[PDB]
């Protein structure tokens, strides 16, 4: 039974065609009015060459728009590879010139976010008028599961980021799956949090809107306080929060040092990016108890979002009072998440090993990275036609049957909920001409140098050179010298 992501929409579009798809603080559009607006875009992007396998960017805010261009390149059988505004245009010019992009799906207000652009660029907020003449009606066979559907770059030790390529199959699997999971229905009203840089957002995006549900995008404004956050939150009766595990840490100290209600609507919170600590889960549980229910997921970007849930409401006392919470079990059965030894053999319960991935979930691999995905994409020795991915992630099951998460093999961390390789970090500060060696570690970021020449701006100065480069959060807050 083959589909693609954007058919499982179009299947949810001819059920509830009048059901409102997506609401921001500015307007709000249908299933139906989703879906007509992104076959026109798409049926566009069709005369601009895009077809299967095509990269096109997206470089679009928090908007209906956006939504709009998801659906449309993904329509037309193009991936959409995210090209966030923030970050420097030396960054986002290396992801356009490595992924060949040659259309740019974006706003007239990120005009000159590309140094020589020279392909062909749509701005949705000034072109409406052209892409309101193309056809309103579904395409046709654009792609196949095995296609892809986005490519996502995320940070690389040896000094640039690199896309992991995520196909249709994987992706409509966890979608399936999440849904059933989450419990998903065409009551729930969805916040989309987090931007579509991080792999979170294809959850909160698809998940909704192949359900049924109502996904609500949210402002910068909104969460830069948690009491904004919450009152905002009750006001658009959500009743599913996607929270990075950092954000929901400061939410979980806040509700209590303030005495601040939940939404009565908020039937579930779903967190994840990195370690949750259990001190604020007995926190959680002691202040605000078992509703809403509160969901703990783990995966790499390489495993299309994620890969296991543990569901921490559901956990007894004794569980919780563990110096280690779950990431709990395997979100499928098609979905393998393997503890084990250096001989890639599973390892008897309780022992620690490093955490696999195999079956449906696998990402394609890394976009022009063969080395790397040779290395991080191994071919199953106990099953040949399959691959396993190395995580990284050390684990060890316990008897009960859940995954524990217990850490890094390697140098890679997270920074305000984002994914960090610290030799990326590393790797740029040498280049720079007074860095002769150079080490960063968290935590969160210091950077320690011995310099070529010393001068007491050195620290305004790298991080000017930083700035450029790299994306804040990789910007260490202090050096050290000797
Ligand atoms: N829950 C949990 N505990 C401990 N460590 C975690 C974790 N989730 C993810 N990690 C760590 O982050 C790495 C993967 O980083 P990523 O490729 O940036 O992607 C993600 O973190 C998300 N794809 C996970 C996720 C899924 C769904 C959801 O609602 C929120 C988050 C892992 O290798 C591990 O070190």
């Amino acid at each position: 039974f083959k589909q693609s992501i954007h058919q499982l929409f179009e299947t949810q579009v001819e059920r509830t065609p009048e059901a409102v798809a997506v609401l921001s603080e500015q307007g709000q559009l249908t299933y139906e009015e989703l879906n007509t607006k992104a076959n026109q875009l798409a049926h566009y992007l069709r005369t601009l060459g895009v077809k299967s396998e095509t990269l096109v960017g997206v470089c679009v805010d928090r908007s209906l728009e956006m939504v709009i261009g998801l659906l449309a390149i993904l329509k037309a059988g193009g991936a959409y590879v995210p090209l966030d505004p923030t970050y420097p245009r030396e960054r986002l010019t290396y992801m356009v010139q490595d992924a060949q992009i040659s259309v740019l799906v974006t706003q007239t207000q990120w005009s000159n976010l590309i140094s020589d652009y020279q392909g062909q660029v749509i701005c949705l907020d000034s072109q409406w008028a052209k892409i309101a003449s193309y056809s309103q009606e579904n395409l046709v066979n654009t792609v196949n599961p095995e296609n892809l559907a986005y490519v996502i770059y995320t940070s690389g030790s040896t000094g640039k980021p690199k896309g992991v390529m995520i196909e249709h199959q994987s992706l409509v699997n966890f979608t399936k799956l999440a849904i059933a999971q989450y419990q998903i229905t065409t009551s729930d009203r969805t916040l989309q949090f987090v931007s579509i840089s991080f792999d979170v957002a294809a959850e909160e995006i698809y998940v909704t809107l192949c359900s049924g549900a109502t996904l609500i995008l949210r402002t910068e404004e909104m969460i830069s306080s948690i009491p904004s956050f919450v009152q905002k939150s009750q006001d658009w009766q959500i009743t599913v929060w996607s929270l990075p595990t950092a954000y929901w840490h400061l939410l979980v100290n806040e509700l209590v040092k303030s005495k601040i209600a939940l939404p009565d609507s908020l039937r579930l919170v779903i967190i994840g990016g990195e370690r949750v600590q259990p001190e604020l889960v007995r926190m959680w549980f002691k202040n605000v108890g078992n509703f809403p229910e509160l969901i703990n997921v783990y995966g790499p970007t390489e495993g299309t979002i994620a890969v296991s849930l543990c569901r921490l409401s559901q956990l007894t006392e004794s569980q919780r009072n563990r110096t280690e919470i779950p990431i709990g079990k395997s979100l499928g059965e098609n979905i393998s998440v393997y503890v084990l030894d250096e001989t890639l053999k599973t390892v008897p319960p309780e022992t620690p090993g490093e955490i696999y991935i195999g079956g449906t979930a696998l990402a394609r691999g890394y976009l022009n990275r063969p080395e790397l995905t040779a290395q991080k994409f191994i071919q199953d020795p106990f099953s040949p036609s399959e691959r396993l991915y190395k995580t990284g992630d050390l684990g060890r099951y316990l008897a009960d049957g859940n995954l524990e998460y217990l850490g890094r093999v390697d140098h890679q961390v997270k920074i305000n909920g984002f994914r960090v390789e610290l030799g990326e970090i590393e790797t740029v500060l040498l280049q720079h001409h007074q860095v002769a060696q150079a080490v960063v570690i968290d935590r969160r970021l210091v950077a320690y140098l011995v310099p070529h020449s010393t001068e007491e701006n050195l620290t305004v100065t790298l991080q000017q050179f930083l700035k450029n480069k790299l994306p804040s959060y990789m910007i260490p807050a202090t050096f050290v010298v000797l």
